């Protein structure tokens, strides 16, 4: 009943944290975010790099 | 009453996000994810550096 399961549409995640961000926008020093963001990123393309040769279609 | 408010302790969104992403693992070409990852990001980082010079001591 919770609310809870990932993947819930990837954007509602990513909204809420950027509308996080915008009152935590470097109020003291909010590095951390910065960390957290970008690592979460990094490995977000790590991943999407991680994938054999067959096509690798641009997105539409 | 509902669960709410940004800021809340910030990785809190960003721990949900990955958690999210790890779902979304270059599942079908989410792009879109990183491209608001990055947003994100950029939009964080530049906050950062957007100060008056004074100390800018390192973080502990």
């Amino acid at each position: 009943g919770s609310a809870a399961s990932p993947a819930v549409d990837i954007g509602d995640r990513l909204d809420e944290l950027e509308k996080a961000l915008e009152a935590l926008s470097a109020e003291d020093g909010h590095d951390d975010v910065g960390q957290r963001l970008e690592s979460l990123l990094r490995r977000w393309n790590s991943r999407r790099a991680d994938a054999p040769s067959t096509s690798a279609i641009s997105e539409d």
